[PDB]
């Protein structure tokens, strides 16, 4: 969605 959505996922993976 944004750039946090790589590494860090703040969202991509918030669950796992």
């Amino acid at each position: 969605v944004a750039r946090g959505w790589k590494r860090k996922c703040p969202l991509f993976g918030k669950g796992g």
